[PDB]
């Protein structure tokens, strides 16, 4: 007997997030978000190495929910059958029955509709978790993405002051594992069912074959680079459903960095690297001071740049000689 | 000259912890614990792969002893005379002389009684250390556990008020190294001596053949899944002699969370997940909201569902709707 | 129209650092480093094992920068030609234009003079960053050190009271990856260049051959261990700037830690051990209470006793038995 109103919302694909409110004068609403799993082969790098996906909403990662504290959350998953497998949904941010997964497993052809309250403030995993053996292979196939509960008040610094952004980012990282044949070269496969054997024996040595932004190798570079303006505060979500990562904003900083990703904790200020651990999200904020190219990287720099975690910013606006300034241009050694 | 009160502790096997007070009103005292070291073969999955294993009191981990702030601890160490390897103990609690380990080296058929003081709280981890190449191979052997050095008033949450569990468990997390044959079967050795040559091969390319919870796959599972009851405060301490892990509550979460395992700092708040630095413990407190199975997990989920690092609790109580809801069971989609 | 003082440092070989103020009545200056590339083969164990390092300065890690919050940091960088490869420097410190790459790209013959304001507290790393694949591999070659920012007013622990030290000491951690031929033997290579195709395979796979402090096994042991005595309280610098890694000091304790780094923040107290982010720097005080011998160990252990990463410290003093006793030394089980 829970009569709340209601309010649908219209997921958007990652990096961007669909609009909301940070402070609100709303009360508490059942907050309705509909999810459809695809199964897909997909291209994961320039090489043209294929990939067996498995996604909601199409995109590696899923794409983020905003909520507030105290919202109910109606998630209608569906999955169709034009999908060879059961799939379900677990909730980091929710309270009981494994996240979810326990009352969400549906067959293709299938839809199930779960409710709960958002009562721990932060950014949250959510992922597929069919049972045993499954779990890791369904999330490191891209069955993953994030929910933001954000205080109805909007973020704070720890003392008192808002911390409003101007936009937000979603950047999902995904550990991929991609078997090589005898030569050495990647293998493609028909189907997820077919890739199983020989991607869970690589899985099980732990050394991803790729580590991608948003799905693939550049996904997050040239026409589909990040944007900011030299004045802009940009709060960047990261999520990482498996395995640890270490985000870095080359050229800047975080300024302030929530780095287990929950808002009941000060963040902390200042930060060079910050810390995703496997299984969760983590938030960070920054004022840009100077236009050009950023990199946002994982700082494995063998993943950055050999495996595939590097997205760019392209930030506009004047240049500051006070903060940095070339003094003398490169010149022959006197 | 030390003539305070002795009191003896009868250590009680992981993943329960020996009767204890919190908060007390005892001044110091002499504790006074035994432990005696046991080299032997053990079963380590359901497969039967056996591990040639060396434990403080029989068990991996070691089990945990809990003292306060300001407490002396006496541990007699026993090195019987079947076992054939000289050992010690290395306590992160302790200060000075490698933390013991330079005052605790035994042959077989000795004993050793060291006294420390216990000048800093928290969870540290203890464990052999028997110089050079010995010390990884003793700890992944299976030699290390934890010892809880509580505030005389006990738990805080850093805003002044008392943060007082229920229960406590403790999860030792154990990466272990079993080389394979040429046909791919784990191999098995009649000695610890001989596993040495090709385990410390496989211990130099850093990857485990199985992360265990409690000593083997399935440990904390079914007969004997932990357990709790809707309204209960659990206190779950983990440690991890050797190698990162990352925590998780698979339907629950990490209300107050010392993820560097140490009391001098206040707690984070609602966490989805968190980490455990190798070579540390940390602890972690959750009052459970929701009956059901929960799963205990690191999150390198990989490990937890194919490597053995999942545990079980089973919780009693009854569902509360509020806070998570079947709206629709899985139907047909329209 | 920068009309500050000017005031030259003469750097010093890691793990020294060179001679600062704590506390400064001083305002800001421009202060000036000059930094020499060199590439060279060096010997990086005790069976000889060599190494194509690619250095600041001649040292692994490159010298530790001491500056206050609003100096301005003036950097010469030269690159002989006696070297084969650009290469440019990067500060996490410094905002804008990547960190400075993008301004100090110069090549064999070259050199080129950066100018950043220190407007962020903390110890960060530097490293080089001349683009795409060489990043990673410029890196782990050896191309990679820090600077620290104080506040004008020196350290505190976030309540109020002054943290002086007595001494600080720089410790680089480096990951290498030497490939091994058929034999298992590990390779020798005439270049840089020569050494890239077979070393790039190995980082891809992200398992290190050798984990070393000061660019070395055994480095900071023997006659170059790091000293204290009873009473001295020491600032340990660590940085990693491409891998985790997760310090440990035996038979000590970190007193206060900012494992992120950044002065900003206030200290953690009491760790074990603590935990160096891939990309960053952290620091950590202890006021030694016991002589003797101790090591400061990354605590993977088969990291630390088997792939280099040990160093000691050497500790004059009276021994305190209130702290620690042998109570009974070895002797025949009763
Ligand atoms: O946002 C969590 C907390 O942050 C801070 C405020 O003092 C408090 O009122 C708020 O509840
Ligand atoms: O428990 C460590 C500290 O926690 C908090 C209290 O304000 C303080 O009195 C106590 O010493
Ligand atoms: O050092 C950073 C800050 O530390 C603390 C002090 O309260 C504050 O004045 C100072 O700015
Ligand atoms: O930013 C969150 C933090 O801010 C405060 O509300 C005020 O200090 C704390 O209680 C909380 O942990
Ligand atoms: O919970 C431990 C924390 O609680 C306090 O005593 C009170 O804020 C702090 O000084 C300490 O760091
Ligand atoms: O040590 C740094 C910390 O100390 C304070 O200035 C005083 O509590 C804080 O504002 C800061 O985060
Ligand atoms: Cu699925
Ligand atoms: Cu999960
Ligand atoms: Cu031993
Ligand atoms: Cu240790
Ligand atoms: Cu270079
Ligand atoms: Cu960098």
């Amino acid at each position: 007997d829970l009569k709340l109103p209601r309010q649908k919302v219209e997921l958007v694909a990652p990096p961007f997030v669909h609009a909301h409110e940070q402070a609100t004068k709303q009360g508490p609403k059942i907050v309705e978000f509909k999810l459809t799993i695809e199964e897909k082969k997909v291209v994961i790098d320039e090489k043209g190495t294929t990939f067996q996906a498995m996604t909601f909403n199409g995109s590696m990662p899923g794409p983020l929910m905003v909520v507030h504290e105290g919202d109910y959350v109606e998630t209608t998953l569906v999955n169709p059958a034009t999908n060879t497998m059961p799939h379900n949904i677990d909730f980091h941010s929710a309270t009981g029955a494994l996240g979810g997964g326990a009352l969400t497993l549906i067959n293709p052809g299938e839809q199930v509709v779960l409710r709960w309250k958002a009562t721990k403030t932060g950014v949250f995993v959510y992922h597929c978790a069919p049972g045993g053996p499954m779990i890791p292979w369904h999330v490191v196939s891209g069955m993953n993405g994030a929910v933001m509960v954000l205080p109805r008040d909007g973020l704070n610094d720890g003392k008192g002051h808002a911390l409003k952004y101007d936009k937000v980012y979603y950047v999902g990282e995904q550990d991929m594992y991609v078997p090589r044949d005898e030569k050495g070269n990647f293998k493609s496969y028909d189907s997820p069912g077919e890739a199983f054997t020989d991607t869970e024996e690589m899985m099980k040595k732990l050394i991803p074959s790729h580590v991608v932004f948003n799905g693939k190798v550049g996904a997050l570079t040239g026409k589909n680079a990040l944007t900011a303006n030299v004045g802009e505060n940009v709060l960047i979500v990261h999520s990482q459903a498996n395995r640890d990562s270490r985000p870095h904003l080359i050229g800047g900083h975080g300024d302030y960095v929530w780095e287990t990703g929950k808002f009941g904790n000060a963040p902390e200020v200042g930060l060079e690297t910050w810390f995703i651990r496997g299984g969760s999200a983590g938030a960070a904020m920054y004022k840009f001071m100077q236009p050009g190219i950023y990199a946002y990287v994982t700082h494995n720099l063998i993943e950055a740049a050999d495996l595939g975690a590097t997205a760019h910013f392209k930030v506009e606006g004047k240049w500051n000689d006070d903060l940095m300034t070339q003094v003398k241009a490169p010149a022959e050694i006197p």
